[PDB]
């Protein structure tokens, strides 16, 4: 008496083919064991925050999806267990995106997908892509006329996931690098670097004439129109581009300051509720989603690259010019941090982005009031 063996998994409320795909498979595991699936759509940045309040309370859902930056606030706030899979499972996937979901040497999910950002560029207005940035942004201010609707290159500059290049070519970093990304508090978002970084951002809005309190749907609906020649974006808008009949071409960013512009590394992995009420038949469904025939389905259908191994080198993903593209500039990128002080760190910098786009206050001010917010943000992360 009652035996309602029913799963729940949050995915990406994309309205759209990451939603579908997942629905696919679920349905697929249901009809091989029995166990009914609701796959629910749930923004991906809003399910940390969601399960947050729904888990403890027991509403949460069995299965969850976020990129890797926040899995060591996730897992130091008891959001999530580590994963019981067999050694077999886990070499199925490429190593780095293992150890962005491996917290405190524990294992906390299967990956779905690696990704960085890339130039994604019309080819119907956009020929040749710049050979330097510096050429890039003179594109850009010959280019982007805001009175017409018309750019050259448009991104999301108002925002740190973005411009982390432009920071690292000056030599900034989140945090300080010695020996292991294990960073105990030792934040570097303010110092004379990082300013230099905010420099360059504050340019694209006064000499590029980058558009006022930017987000992803205008950049997205302008390029989407034909109305962008160029937009810094990630594998996760092909499909919609495409579908929007943009002819798109992707290339890594050009070189700035001559260097290989050093972007962030993300993984999307499936993580397991600690408030799961069923996390045997949960983890279960878990593999059978990262499957390499459910993952090869993943990128044909959502056009994010998955981090298995054997796919990694399947013709369509390791010879498909536009995929190649994304390839080629993380192999340039390093991974976000994962240590719990990274969920800090996203709002205050983004504000600071904000402040210095509506010309409200300088690099410097914005950063430097960004650092002191973040350092006394983690002085209440302790019991
Ligand atoms: O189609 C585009 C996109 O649109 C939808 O997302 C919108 C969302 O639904 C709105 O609610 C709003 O989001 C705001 C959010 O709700 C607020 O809470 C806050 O967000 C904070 C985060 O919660 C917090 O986690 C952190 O976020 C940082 C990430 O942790 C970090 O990993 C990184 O994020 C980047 C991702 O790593 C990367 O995958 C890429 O994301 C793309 C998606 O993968 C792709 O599916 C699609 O997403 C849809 C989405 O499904 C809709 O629901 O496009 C994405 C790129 O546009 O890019 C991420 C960076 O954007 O960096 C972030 C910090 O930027 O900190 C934040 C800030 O405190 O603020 C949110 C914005 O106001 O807006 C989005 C529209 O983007």
């Amino acid at each position: 008496e009652g035996k309602p063996d029913k799963l729940v998994v949050w995915e990406n409320a994309d309205d759209g083919v990451q939603l579908n795909n997942t629905k696919k498979w679920a349905g697929e595991f249901t009809k091989k064991t029995g166990i009914q699936v609701e796959v629910v759509p749930v923004a991906l940045l809003k399910q940390q925050e969601k399960l947050t309040l729904d888990g403890p309370a027991g509403k949460g859902a069995d299965l969850v999806t976020w990129p890797h930056d926040r899995l060591g606030e996730a897992v130091t706030k008891g959001l999530l267990q580590p994963i019981q899979v067999d050694n077999s499972v886990k070499n199925q996937f490429d190593d780095v995106a293992m150890k962005a979901l491996t917290y405190g040497g524990k294992l906390y999910g299967l990956p779905k997908a690696i990704e960085s950002v890339a130039l994604i560029y019309n080819k119907k207005l956009m020929g040749q892509v710049p050979a330097t940035y510096d050429e890039l942004f003179q594109y850009a201010k010959a280019n982007n006329k805001p009175d017409e609707q018309k750019y050259g290159v448009l991104f999301e500059a108002n925002n740190f996931y973005y411009t982390y290049f432009l920071f690292a070519a000056k030599g900034a970093a989140v945090f300080k690098e010695q020996d292991g990304t294990l960073d105990p508090n030792e934040i570097g978002l303010n110092s004379p670097e990082a300013v230099q970084g905010m420099n360059e951002v504050q340019k694209w809005f006064t000499e590029a004439r980058l558009p006022q309190s930017l987000k992803a749907d205008t950049v997205n609906g302008l390029f989407k129109s034909g109305k962008v020649a160029a937009v810094i974006n990630g594998p996760w808008a092909i499909k919609d581009y495409q579908a929007a009949g943009i002819n798109v071409g992707v290339a890594p960013l050009p070189k700035i300051d001559g260097k290989d512009a050093q972007t962030f590394i993300g993984v999307k992995g499936w993580y397991l509720s600690a408030y799961s009420k069923y996390p045997k038949y949960a983890t279960e469904l878990m593999q059978f989603l990262t499957s390499k025939e459910a993952l090869a389905s993943r990128f044909k259908e959502t056009g994010e690259i998955p981090p298995q191994k054997e796919l990694l080198n399947d013709p369509m993903i390791k010879n498909n010019p536009v995929v190649n593209g994304f390839a080629k500039q993380a192999s340039k990128g390093v991974p976000m941090p994962s240590i719990p002080e990274m969920g800090v760190v996203w709002e205050p910098i983004n504000n600071a982005h904000t402040f210095v786009a509506q010309g409200k206050q300088t690099p410097e001010q914005a950063l430097n009031d960004a650092v002191k917010i973040m350092k006394e943000k983690i002085q209440t992360m302790k019991q």
